[PDB]
Formats: C-alpha cells, sequence, structure tokens
C-alpha cells in the first residue's frame, strides 16, 4: 500500500550519460551504441541564442571541435550530422552499457522518469508527465540540457524526451530523440508562448481510484453521471475531455475497487464545483494528474 | 528552476538487489562483498509469523535452506547467522559491483531513496523521509521486503533502511543495516500502534526557503519572532519543536537568500495560522515536510554524484 511519485531505476540510463563540450557551452549527450545524442544548440554561446542560425553554425565546425568525455575517458568524434533540433556525434567506440533501448515520441498526459546531469554526472531521478500544451513542469539549472526522459517497458528502455529549454514562465520544452520538440517550442531564446495548460482528466480519476484502493473514501458519493454531461462540466474548470477510450482504459482500476468509471466521475465532477472543505486525498489537498492509469496499476497492483 | 521530489541516482544500489527465497518466502536481499543482508522473516510462514521464535526456526535451517539468486547466478550459501531482525548470509562469491558503502541510523525528519524491488529486480525509485513516529509513508506491494534505504555522499552509499513490514494504517516499518528497528515496531503478525505523527517543522523551513529560490516570496513578512514564541505557536499545530541546532542547518540557507532563520520563522507561524489563502508555495496547496536543508542545497545547486563512468 501507499502511493509515491515513484520514478523507474536510472542505472540502465545512468550508464549513457556523457559530458559534451564545444567552445564554452557544455550540456549532456546520450551515448548509445557508437552516437552521442545532445541538443544542437551545444554549438551556440548565450549571445548567440538569441537569434541562431543552425545551418551556418554547424558548417563552421569540424570533428575536433566536439569534446565528448564519458566519465574522464576522452571519447573521439569521428562524425557529426543534424537531424532537426539533435546532434548526433558518432565517436570510434562504442558504449559498453549500452542497454536494449527504442526511441518513443509520447502523448501529452503521459508520463515518464527524468535523470537531471550535469556535466555528465547524474544528479537526481524523479517523475513528471508530459504537459497538454506540451511543457513539462520539471527541475533543471543550467547546464542540465541533454538531460533525458525514458520509460523503462519490462526490459527496454524507451526514450521519449531530451531536455533543450527553459522558458520564461519556469517550465521546460525538450524534443523526442529524433530531435523535434515537443509543442510549437524552438530552440531560440526569444518570447515563446504556451498554451492554455489544462489538466489531465482521466489521470485524476486513475489518481482517484489509487486514493481508494488506499482507504481514501470520503470523496465517493451517490449520484452517476454520464460521458456528454461529465464534460460541459469539466472544461469550465480547465479539464481535459473524458472520451470513452479513457473509460476503457480505466476499467481495471473500477474492477479492482468495484466503483464504475461514471460513478467515480461524479465524485470529481462534484470536487471541482465544492473544492475539497480543508479535506485531503493521498496526502494532498490538490487533485493530482501526473499518475496515468498505467503507472495507478504498476504501484498498486504490479503491470 | 523549479522543484521536485528528486530521488538520488539509484545505479549504485540496483546492482546489490538479490533475491532471497526459503521455503515458500520470497524477498529481496542486499549483497555486498560476499554477504547478503535480509529480513529474518524470510524463515517464517504466516503461521510462524503469529508468534515466531526465530532462533527456532533459524536452528531448524541450514545454508541450502536459503536461495539466493542475483541475475541467473544461483549464489551458493555458506554461512548464516542472525543480527537483530537482519538474516546475514554469506555466499561463496564477492559481488563485483559492490560500491564505497557505510551502514548508519538516521535520526527522524531524515530523508532518504527508497529503491522499492519484488523478486531482486528494481522496479522503482522514490524520496521519503523518516517520520517523527519512525514511521515511512512509502509504496509497498507484497514482495516488497529486502527494499533498501539508501543516501549517496558522492560515491558512497550509506544505507540506512531495509524494509520489513507495512502497518494495518498502510504506513511502512523497517530497521536499519545492523536489524534494530526503527521505532517501537517487532517482526510479528499483531496488534501494533504507530502513534501520533507531527511535522517536521525544520524541513518546512527548508521548503520555504527553496521556494524563494525559485522566485516565491509572496508569504514573507517583515516580522522576526522568537524560538520561544515559534515553538509555543508551532506546537499548538501539530509541529516539532524548532530548536537551535535546527536554526544553524537553516544557516547556509538563511545567507543564500538573506532571510534570517527567525524571519522564515514569522512566515511560517502566519501560514501555519491562516493558511494559503488559496495560493500554492511550488506547486502544492500544502506545507511540504520532507526536504531537508541539505536536500535543497544540492538540488538547487545541482550536485551530482559518481556515475558508472571511472
Ligand atoms: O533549464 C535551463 O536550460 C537552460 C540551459 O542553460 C541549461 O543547460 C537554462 O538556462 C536553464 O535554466
Ligand atoms: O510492505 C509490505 O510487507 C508485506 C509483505 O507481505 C511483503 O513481503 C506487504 O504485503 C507489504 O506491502
Amino acid at each position: 500500500s501507499g502511493f509515491r511519485k515513484m520514478a523507474f531505476p536510472s542505472g540502465k540510463v545512468e550508464g549513457c550519460m556523457v559530458q559534451v563540450t564545444c567552445g564554452t557551452t557544455t550540456l549532456n549527450g546520450l551515448w548509445l551504441d557508437d552516437v552521442v545524442y545532445c541538443p544542437r544548440h551545444v554549438i551556440c554561446t548565450s549571445e548567440d541564442m538569441l537569434n541562431p542560425n543552425y545551418e551556418d553554425l554547424l558548417i563552421r565546425k569540424s570533428n575536433h571541435n566536439f569534446l565528448v568525455q564519458a566519465g574522464n575517458v576522452q571519447l573521439r568524434v569521428i562524425g557529426h550530422s543534424m537531424q532537426n533540433c539533435v546532434l548526433k556525434l558518432k565517436v570510434d567506440t562504442a558504449n559498453p552499457k549500452t542497454p536494449k533501448y527504442k526511441f518513443v515520441r509520447i502523448q501529452p498526459g503521459q508520463t515518464f522518469s527524468v535523470l537531471a546531469c550535469y556535466n555528465g554526472s547524474p544528479s537526481g531521478v524523479y517523475q513528471c508527465a508530459m504537459r497538454p500544451n506540451f511543457t513539462i513542469k520539471g527541475s533543471f539549472l543550467n547546464g542540465s540540457c541533454g538531460s533525458v526522459g525514458f520509460n523503462i517497458d519490462y526490459d527496454c528502455v524507451s526514450f521519449c524526451y531530451m531536455h533543450h529549454m527553459e522558458l520564461p514562465t519556469g517550465v521546460h520544452a525538450g524534443t523526442d530523440l529524433e530531435g523535434n520538440f515537443y509543442g510549437p517550442f524552438v530552440d531560440r531564446q526569444t518570447a515563446q508562448a504556451a498554451g492554455t495548460d489544462t489538466t489531465i482528466t482521466v489521470n485524476v480519476l486513475a489518481w482517484l481510484y489509487a486514493a481508494v484502493i488506499n482507504g481514501d473514501r470520503w470523496f465517493l458519493n451517490r449520484f452517476t453521471t454520464t460521458l456528454n454531461d461529465f464534460n460541459l462540466v469539466a472544461m469550465k474548470y480547465n479539464y481535459e475531455p473524458l472520451t470513452q477510450d479513457h473509460v476503457d482504459i480505466l476499467g481495471p482500476l473500477s474492477a479492482q475497487t468495484g466503483i464504475a468509471v461514471l460513478d467515480m466521475c461524479a465524485s470529481l465532477k462534484e470536487l471541482l464545483q465544492n473544492g475539497m472543505n480543508g479535506r485531503t486525498i493521498l496526502g494532498s489537498a490538490l487533485l493530482e494528474d501526473e499518475f496515468t492509469p498505467f503507472d495507478v496499476v504498476r504501484q498498486c497492483s504490479g503491470v
């Protein structure tokens, strides 16, 4: 029992983190086989980031301009190419600690673990979710660029995020491991607007189900609601629309607890209108939306 | 910027987790050098946990009754001894992945990362704190016993907790790596009450300091209070007393922010009585108390630890 923001073990990812330096700019790289992936803005200074032209800044660079350090063994760069917003540096040595891995692009609402790194050294691991506006509310300091987000599906490490930027409002943007940003963001220091951030409804319900599995039941009620009847209320409170797909996804949690999805939907709606009245659910005074239904299954059952 | 429940990188500890099976009971063990540490109740069945005598159940076992599996090597047990509530099994092979380690007993209020394990395979890592009532608010399922809690200095893993049981209120109890339980709990299926839990005051102040580092300053005021005057108000709200020691520990955060500890205490006093008035601090509507002053300093300063590339 008990419920925690649980991250995956970071060992398999620790063995892939390297330091990539270009000029006076240093950030982290992902070393899989004989390729090192890192944000392409490693070739920029601070003044450069105001309006960088990556076409030009890369043509001016050679293999010897990239200093890659794995621990403090220096990896020799033998090639370089740009794929969207990530730089791919081929080195002369394959990473002996490369795990079974896969490059995936996640949907908003899905969660993943982040291994925060500085100078290629691990600092901490934590869980977060891809917001509906394609930002993430992470913890990143200067030098953290190139840190990766990942899930471990059984034995395969699914890399899904590479950190690139901190926007002026404090949230963070990045790409998949093919270099395509999540959301409308670009690797330039400029005014960039995110979409309205909304709450991940299906995650709140999954988390409400985790609460009931853990003995928190005070928010259950006797009303019942439907699909259209739930969504008309949800979006006044900036909640994502709940689909029949979601209702199926919550099925296993419904069965484990014996409370139908539409019963639970009536409860949340109630919490939306009246508030929590000084009470708590799973140690929180807010409705948590960064646990997927799968996440609840791992902690309360086991995938 | 940003602030998160950050756990230590778990790589160095992942290489030490093994599966320990005795009879029909399977739980996790910690394999350091040629010794495997695990909870001693691996030798009990459900019928034995009602009122076990571990001296007896252990005398009726010998080395071949303990099956230890590391990955897909079967470790051969060549000795077994009991130290308080942990069982120590010597194996014929030293763990090649042993790091600097240390067995420490932590104080209530201190935090550590837990590597949740099942069948000797790590499943997840999360941060938590030793509650003042010597429980921990963990996340553990059946088979998780033997999971360990730890801190990392730089390359040294300080082991401080081994999981043993879930209390009926859903919280968890365990021992240090010498087998001594934290708190008044015992490894027998019996009536056990944890007791009233209090809020870790010095941790809340550390987290308030983290907030101001991150740009959240709305709770600051012009007042200062005295340790005695703050504690009179705090302890009416089920808060741990704040000592001169605590005030010292917060010194570095005070210097970094330019806010005296007793100034921050004046802010906390207000938040305790009036609430947050529909606002949030670091994305939370509650006062967080599971970040130590040290936890705030490294996360806000980006302290790193030794990776696997020597
Ligand atoms: O999160 C951030 O990303 C950039 C980069 O400098 C970090 O490597 C920055 O300034 C942050 O605060
Ligand atoms: O923490 C726990 O201890 C018991 C034990 O049966 C697991 O081995 C249990 O089910 C937990 O959740």
